[PDB]
């Protein structure tokens, strides 16, 4: 049996346990700020992540088991203008060598729009731009190997919000459970799907966030990570 | 700083760290069957609670600090006839003395429809049956000393399938949140609500479950639990 | 499986899920004061215990199992003539249903000094009084159905000073382990005994603490408890 | 706040959450193998490491907090000429980057066994060989920034029995408490000491084990860790 567990219920300068790709810094106010700031104003074109250093054993070929996980975050995202909000964060688990792919719509996370089984990633998205290949209005995704969600919920964004989520996996049903809440207006938002880990990712992961501001001037938004907490569980043998 | 966690991921024959109350029994399965079940045949007009033995400290006066808490369980409702099934389920709050009130759609929480103040009880109840206090259809309801909920939401029971639950309270926005989801269909329920436990609550609590089947002969079901945890954090002052 | 836990960094008023017994009380300052004070004065013939007020399950004949836990706390005794100290602080597994018993040198565990395997006691005791049936010097003790240890070591008491104690359990090798830390001074003390709980005690016990001044009124000290955290685990059947 | 928590019960081939450094690997048996085997036999000259992946928060200058933390673990040396040990087993802390150092007696910890404070470390030793810097007899170590250990307690090693080991920090008292159980021969060993880890060690820190066989032939012994947890937390401000 092996566990793995951490919690931030705010961040310090220079997190020598995280990985810090493309834009991201930590806030004086201990936040993970994943895209740029400037003046006080979010910056166009700008693409941060965040990893948890050590990767998450979530399954294991020499006994046959596959891992539970939860994790549970806060987060903040700021538009100046609420109508031109683009493009949003993510939760993921990737390889462990993962590297920043496209900015914009792209979250991060693809180098393109295709659906490809060698990207092993899962993701838990919350999309604040209207793509060509997305639903209409903004939305939380379950993402797997493709930008184009698996399956999608409508999401209202409350602007400048602290949002409480808590993302699962149950290993036993093979599912994967996501969850919103507002609790400054009392406003929540759930769904799950179907996702066997085993058959998508590696044995051994990285884990984290991504984020993305629009690639035009006037669809920008800020995306900060106020606090994390993860743990996972991976079971003896039957 | 106080904390009180436990958990069952079954029951035991003769739990003696639970308080039970009314039809109450533990199956051989290693469930808490609430309500009475005969020749494998749900029984009508029964009533039955299971509260953990110790009291659950809350707030406190001394400090003026409230507790955060979270809950997991699941539990299976299984009605022979779907459209005929009453009354439902609940987890809840009372005072340390909390007896069983009145059976059917009460369910054995409240001696009448009403909202008395003084009943400190809050609640969220898992409702198979209308009432004409009720909305329509099945529902999720967030209860503050009333079986009038403050809250709810729709619910399709799904018969016979495990519904895994989540209710937890985030003391410094003083919200409740409740989800349930079936990983064998992919559906999934939350919703959210101001409630200030301190105002409604005394310092110390009981904590558990109460069910009821109807009160007429064919408007029955069962109420089981399978597994249950509690975790709650009173934290130092500032 | 079940597990309970639970943590108090400090002590409030009226712990309503303690039970207290003989003349325990909760100070301002937040100890648990098992014996009696009187004008900052310790007073003779006094006895007071302290339970968790749930059962715990330590093991279960239905499945064949036997609890894991680890208990700590700290505690600190005031004698004023540390040549005249007694009687001592004890930590206890007992039947739900214990009651105080003689007080003195019997720690408010015992009846008498014999050996009764009715007892259904298991204690580790902090004696700092010479009985009849005592080794030389003050000393820690496990005790089981008996005030005559099965094992002992020599302790020395620092007088008012903060104590950290460590008491495990290993079912897989039935030893019971017990620490002494005094971290002003780095002194340090441990011990442990084959102990099968399973033969002792009841399937279900109250957990918690003891303590006695002196029968005579020179011979007294102050017992106060200052914090404690609790687990258990009482696994599944392999 | 930020915690850091692992659990291993065994250990799996190629642990990419561990970084294993000289000659270590994991057994068939799920085992942490320090030092090298051949044909079943100890290796003499051997030296092998084994760090947790990610980095320990512990200690911040942002905020002056210092973290407490608790590891356990069960290890086994097992010596064919029990009267020709060498050299022993340690649980370290040190910076990041650290790399293994001198064989023998050093332990791979140590250039030489001079004191300097440019080394960064806090480590427990199991010291099967008597040095010129070591005190007579086979001994527990609490070491700093040395070899020489600050204090040393008497252990008596138990030829392939499995020994439980339980170090823990309390950083309010900045205390380091180090215990050993046999659970076989009901032996037990405990010695704490004062060490100011904001003074010691970096702020970010790797955590793991080291171990070393002789440096003559007839001096050799297997060093097997097969189990370990590890727990830290940072606290808040105040
Ligand atoms: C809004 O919620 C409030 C809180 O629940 C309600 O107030 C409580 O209502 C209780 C009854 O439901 C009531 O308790 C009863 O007290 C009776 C006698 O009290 C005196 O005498 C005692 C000795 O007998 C003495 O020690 C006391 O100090 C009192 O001076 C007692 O006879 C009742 O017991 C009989 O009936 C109950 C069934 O309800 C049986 O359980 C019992 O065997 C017996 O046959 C009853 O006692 C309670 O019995 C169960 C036991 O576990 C309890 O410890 C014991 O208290 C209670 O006093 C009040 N509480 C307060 C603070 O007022 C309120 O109800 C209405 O208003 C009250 C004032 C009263 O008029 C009720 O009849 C009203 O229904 C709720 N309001 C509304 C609108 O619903
Ligand atoms: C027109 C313009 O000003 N900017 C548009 C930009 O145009 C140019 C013009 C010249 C060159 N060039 O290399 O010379 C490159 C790009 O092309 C971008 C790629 O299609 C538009 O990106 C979209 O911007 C949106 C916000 O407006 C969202 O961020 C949306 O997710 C994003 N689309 C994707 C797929 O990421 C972007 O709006
Ligand atoms: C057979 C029948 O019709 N039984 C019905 C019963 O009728 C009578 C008729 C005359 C008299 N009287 O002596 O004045 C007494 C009872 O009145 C009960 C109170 O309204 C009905 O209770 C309801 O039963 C439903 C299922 O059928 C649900 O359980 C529902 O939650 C429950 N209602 C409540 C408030 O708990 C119950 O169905
Ligand atoms: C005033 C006095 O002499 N009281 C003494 C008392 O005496 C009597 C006198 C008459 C009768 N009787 O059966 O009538 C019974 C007892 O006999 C006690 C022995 O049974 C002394 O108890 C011991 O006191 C010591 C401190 O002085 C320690 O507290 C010690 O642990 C304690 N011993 C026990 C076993 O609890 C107790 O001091
Ligand atoms: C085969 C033999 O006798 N080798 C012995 C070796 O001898 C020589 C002699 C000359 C030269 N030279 O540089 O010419 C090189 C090696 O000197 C080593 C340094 O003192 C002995 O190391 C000690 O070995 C012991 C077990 O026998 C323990 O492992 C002990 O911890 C270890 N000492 C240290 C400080 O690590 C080592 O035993
Ligand atoms: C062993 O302990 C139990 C309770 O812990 C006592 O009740 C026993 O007392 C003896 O048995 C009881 C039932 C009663 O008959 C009494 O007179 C006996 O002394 C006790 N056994 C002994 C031998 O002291
Ligand atoms: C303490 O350890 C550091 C880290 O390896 C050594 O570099 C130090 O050596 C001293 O400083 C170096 C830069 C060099 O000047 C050397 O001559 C010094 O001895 C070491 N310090 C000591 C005193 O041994
Ligand atoms: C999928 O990804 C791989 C690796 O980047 C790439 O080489 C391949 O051509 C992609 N598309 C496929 C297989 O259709
Ligand atoms: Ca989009
Ligand atoms: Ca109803
Ligand atoms: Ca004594
Ligand atoms: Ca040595
Ligand atoms: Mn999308
Ligand atoms: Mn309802
Ligand atoms: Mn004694
Ligand atoms: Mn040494």
């Amino acid at each position: 049996k092996e566990t793995t567990s951490f919690v931030f219920t705010r961040f310090s300068p220079d997190p020598q346990n995280l990985l810090l790709q493309g834009d991201t810094v930590v806030t004086s106010s201990g936040h993970l700020q994943l895209t740029q700031v400037k003046d006080g104003e979010p910056v166009y074109s700008s693409l941060g992540r965040a990893l948890y250093y050590a990767p998450i054993h979530i399954w294991d070929s020499n006994t046959d088991t596959v891992a539970n996980f939860v994790t549970s975050f806060s987060f903040v995202i700021d538009a100046p203008n609420k109508a031109k909000a683009a493009d949003g964060l993510a939760f993921f688990l990737a390889p462990v060598d993962t590297e920043p792919q496209k900015p914009g719509g792209l979250l991060g996370l693809f180098h393109d729009d295709r659906h490809n089984k060698s990207n092993h990633i899962v993701a838990v998205e919350f999309d604040t731009f209207k793509n060509s290949w997305d639903p209409e209005g903004t939305h939380i995704g379950i993402n797997v190997n493709s930008i184009v969600s698996r399956k999608t919920i409508s999401w209202d964004l409350e602007n400048n919000e602290v949002a409480n989520v808590v993302i699962s996996y149950q290993a036993s049903t093979k599912t994967l459970t996501a969850s919103l809440v507002y609790p400054s207006s009392s406003t929540s938002y759930i769904l799950n799907d179907v996702v066997d880990l085993k058959q998508i990712l590696p044995e051994y992961v990285r884990v984290g966030f991504t984020a993305a501001s629009g690639l035009s001037k006037d669809h920008v938004e800020t995306h900060d990570v106020l606090a994390w907490t993860f743990d996972s569980d991976l079971p003896d043998p039957s």
